[PDB]
């Protein structure tokens, strides 16, 4: 019922002048590739730009970038007109001007500096009212389309003489800054992003629908992580992205206020948000304002908690509020914000993954000019356990150092500070070099979610094992129906002891390969050593980042460094752990100080141990003549490469009671 | 609301209280409600304050304050004995505790069932289902679930159809169907994470699931299904029941499905009080803990005790279970069963008042039966499990494997 109507979602090309469409749709739509389309979205508007095609799209919904969408007045998920029209001709003037608050501080000639880079070559369709973003100079500006010749819209060919005046224009109420914090601006955090969207998107866009209807809509939402993992910005932007009002709670903030007007503040706070509504009370460093853990002494730190858990409470469904808080951990909040009514939707946020940081690392990187040998995947590399800021903060390093470098010191010509030379100003990967060998590359780890890379090609021999955990998982996780016509249900966990050096760990980290599923390597040492403390608490903790993690598979490697709390412990939270879920559960030198519970069923039910030496030599030098394991692969690639520095091609010189 | 009580400048909050009161006792009958009290009333070492302790007196000054003639039940809603203060529990304020737990199976569904009183469930919405897989859940956890599952069902057909346009009426919302994929998209959430703890069921398995060792069978029936069915014919003799029993002897051998089973044939509950688990993974310096067992165990009779492996710990716990194993009312349905070292076992366990029943544990030939009942026609069951496996890995690769899997203290 009405085919050119489609659902916007965001982009995929960032390229201002595109949108684009699923084939199907394009051919019911006698659309083709350069085609030029109109689209009429919210309030009158129309943005006539270019469509493309997109094997990721839907068949109902047209994706476009921000630009496109603020130029419709426009909000993820409400759906516009396309329509082809090809009628536009090639524009003769374009007059168009600066939003004074993206050039506040930018001298010098625009045009030369982002107009013309910007259109060269591009034939942009534009329409006269059109708010584009140009990325240059290092920073953002954006232009409005005051008057083009061939009007309304026009496509800016060569020969259409670009007019440029020199009075910026204020930026009108309704057109809200394309600076503004957004879904586009947040990298890495894909999947948990997505989520905090489902929630919101019903109550927060579809305000009415809560009102003839009697259904409970979240409430509090809890966002776990480390500082630096991007929560003010995924908030920030989940509001800015649905037309919410944010109002901002700065938990220090709140505490440095008089003992009492303390209160009357979070009270305005709700008082205010609640005028807006829709709209988002992001209350930032709550650990700091609703800590009652054992850290509650209080005459007056006790009042407040309470102040808010009566205003996380006060809220009905009709006040279209959703109140998101920002802690580190289960443990830095009051465990009364937990009931059901207040801050009951857990998000965790948590560290990059590989493509992650690159995302991220592209983000903070879109307006200034990196060279040709900056290869940012690298950079993401080897930034192992690095967080959003840890990431964001290396490349304002990294920048300030060129502009340290080349451009002051040739404060020997003169000074000028102004486009043209920010510019032109490049960030080579020295400039990140420089940035990463400082002291900021100490990022605060922790224990990471990671996409198993290796599969079976790291492991030779002992192929008996191997042909047999793909039963309890590469079955159940690809094939559900199979595992419900027989009646038993699958395992648990599963347990790995033996000697050193044997396998088991590569096996682990491998075996959810094949599943495509996470994985969690809890060292031995290190729960009850390097973590926290009388921590058999920050044991469960282990098992939400778990469960949650899912499809995963966990491993606690040394097992046999700790029946006694931490132990006793983890088997608590292994039954209690929703078994009907993608929860696994590996094991892992002393089959003696092992507590009989953890062999005992509903946890490590199976037992395992660990040709096999002749094989583990090939995926052992793989990456690496033609004529424990490792401890002596690794004694060759070494004299190896001393006898060249002194021609890649050495060994010579390096030469069951429990069962 | 406790945490309300609180909120208020540190004074005004008694000058509350009192209105409470005050208003309560003005439409009498009346019951006033003091939810979360744990918050405002917890004089256990928590109890820190020039005003936390000024509030606490306050109510308790008002928790006697109240007559007979006053028409006012006093309702509080704490989480534990130890949340709340030892001084509400005087006989004159708080003295009536009323146990309310995690839903059983059944539960479960008539709750699940309550919250879905209004939304057209689909012609393949298997409520029970629901029930069964969420085994540790509560109400709330159950019913955000189906607010959830339901918000699913409107945030899918419906708005996407906003393509036509937004029509949000009746007849919309009244043919919205919450079909079983709704809820299987709730379930499979961040919210499945139910807060579990020690719960209360009716055991299902009878002594169809225990072959063999046919010789104690014929005996607990004897200690608890002549007292609790036949009660005239145990005072015919004089002797009195005893309170409890012990089971030892080596792994997977049946005491807990044994355990289980003897309440069956009495429908009373049963709490299994694993040994990992008092000690590690409840509360710290836990020998209070213990006595809540006994008052979530008395309270939840007709019932029957076990404490797997006791082996694990005279000490404390064990001391202090010993101890709410004499004042334990033994003129009441509160039996007690025992649980791979005869040795780290402390005898005075072993002497009267308490287990002083002694018990150990044909049998590897029908315990072949009963574990493959509902599961070819040609430790125990660490093998029936590995065949069960390469019986149904045989056939993804016909529903019908085993080759391939191939005294001292007495
Ligand atoms: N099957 C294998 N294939 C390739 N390399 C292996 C294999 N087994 C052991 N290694 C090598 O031996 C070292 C120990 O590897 P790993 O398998 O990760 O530990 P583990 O045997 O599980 N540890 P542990 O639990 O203490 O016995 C590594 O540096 C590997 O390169
Ligand atoms: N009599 C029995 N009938 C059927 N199955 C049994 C029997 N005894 C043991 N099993 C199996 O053995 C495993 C251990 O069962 P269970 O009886 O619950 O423990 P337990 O012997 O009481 N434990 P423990 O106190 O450590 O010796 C289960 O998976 C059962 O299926
Ligand atoms: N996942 C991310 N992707 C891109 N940028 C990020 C991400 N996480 C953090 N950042 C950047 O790091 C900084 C940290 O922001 P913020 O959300 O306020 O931190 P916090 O988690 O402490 O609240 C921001 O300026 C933001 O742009």
């Amino acid at each position: 019922n009405r085919p050119n109507r489609l659902i916007v979602d965001e982009a995929i090309n960032e390229d201002n002048s595109v949108v684009s469409l699923s084939q199907p749709k394009m051919d019911e739509l006698q659309l083709f590739r350069g085609d030029t389309v109109l689209l009429k979205g919210k309030k009158r508007r129309e943005a006539v730009c270019i469509v493309l095609s997109d094997d990721t799209c839907s068949d109902e919904k047209i994706r476009m970038n921000r630009v496109v969408r603020n130029n419709l007045r426009v909000r993820l998920g409400d759906v516009i007109s396309i329509q082809p029209c090809p009628d536009v001709k090639y524009g003769k003037r374009i007059h168009v001007l600066p939003i004074d608050d993206t050039v506040e501080g930018i001298t010098g000639n625009l045009f030369e500096v982002y107009l013309k880079p910007y259109f060269l070559e591009a034939y942009r369709p534009i329409r006269k009212g059109d708010i584009f973003l140009v990325r240059g100079g290092m920073r953002a500006v954006e232009f409005k389309v005051v008057e083009t010749d061939p009007s309304p819209y026009c496509i800016v060919a060569p020969d259409t003489v670009i007019h440029c005046e020199g009075e910026p224009i204020k930026r009108e109420d309704e057109e809200e800054s394309l600076n503004e914090v957004g879904y586009d601006d947040i990298g890495g955090c894909r999947k948990q992003l997505a989520q905090i969207k489902e929630m919101v998107e019903l109550p927060l866009r579809h305000p009415a629908l809560f009102k003839a209807i009697g259904v409970k809509p979240p409430r509090g939402i809890l966002l776990y992580g480390p500082p630096g993992t991007g929560k003010t910005l995924i908030a920030r932007a989940v509001a800015n992205e649905t037309g919410a009002f944010f109002f901002l709670i700065n938990g220090p903030e709140i505490m440095s206020k008089l003992a009492g007007e303390s209160e009357s503040n979070l009270r305005k706070a709700f008082e205010e948000a609640e005028k807006n509504a829709p709209a988002i009370i992001f209350i930032d460093e709550l650990d700091a304002i609703a800590p009652k853990r054992e850290k509650t002494h209080g005459e007056v730190e006790r009042r407040i908690v309470s102040q808010l858990l009566t205003l996380m409470d006060g809220l009905k469904q009709r006040a279209h509020v959703i109140v998101m808080a920002a802690t580190n951990r289960p443990n830095s909040i009051d465990p009364a914000l937990r009931r059901f009514g207040r801050f009951d939707r857990e998000v965790d946020i948590g560290i990059p993954d590989a493509t992650g940081r690159l995302e991220i690392l592209q983000i903070h990187t879109k307006n200034m000019k990196l060279a040709d040998d900056v290869d940012l995947e690298q950079v993401a590399n080897e930034t192992h356990g690095h967080v959003g800021a840890d990431l964001a903060a290396l490349c304002s390093e990294a920048a300030l150092q060129a502009i340290r470098k080349k451009m002051d010191l040739i404060d020997l010509e003169d000074e000028t500070i102004d486009a043209e030379v920010m510019n032109s100003l490049a960030v080579t990967m020295d400039d990140f070099r420089w940035a990463l060998s400082q002291s900021n590359p100490s990022a605060l780890r922790e224990t990471v979610v990671e996409v198993p890379q290796v599969t079976w090609e790291d492991i030779g021999g002992l192929e008996d094992v191997k042909r047999e955990l793909q039963e309890l998982v590469q079955y159940p996780v690809e094939h559900p129906d199979k595992f419900l016509k027989f009646g038993m249900t699958p395992s648990k966990g599963v347990l790995f002891y033996g000697p050193p050096g044997c396998g088991k760990t590569l096996l682990a980290k491998a075996i959810a390969n094949e599943c495509q599923a996470n994985f969690i390597s809890i060292k031995g040492p290190e729960l009850l050593t390097m973590w926290f403390g009388e921590s058999e608490a920050n044991v469960r903790e282990i098992f939400d980042k778990a469960r949650q993690a899912a499809p995963c598979v966990l491993f606690f490697d040394e097992l046999d460094s700790i029946a006694d709390r931490v132990i006793n412990q983890i088997l608590t939270e292994m039954d209690g752990m929703s078994t009907k879920k993608n929860v696994f559960i590996i094991g892992a030198n002393r089959p003696d100080i092992i507590d009989p519970a953890i062999l005992r069923p509903g946890r490590l039910d199976q037992l395992i141990y660990i040709k096999s030496r002749v094989a583990i030599l090939k995926a052992n030098l793989r990456k690496s003549a033609k004529d424990d394991l490792t401890e002596i692969c690794q004694r060759a690639c070494k004299l190896a490469i001393r006898e060249s520095i002194e021609v890649p091609e050495h060994f010579e010189e390096a030469m069951e009671m429990f069962a």
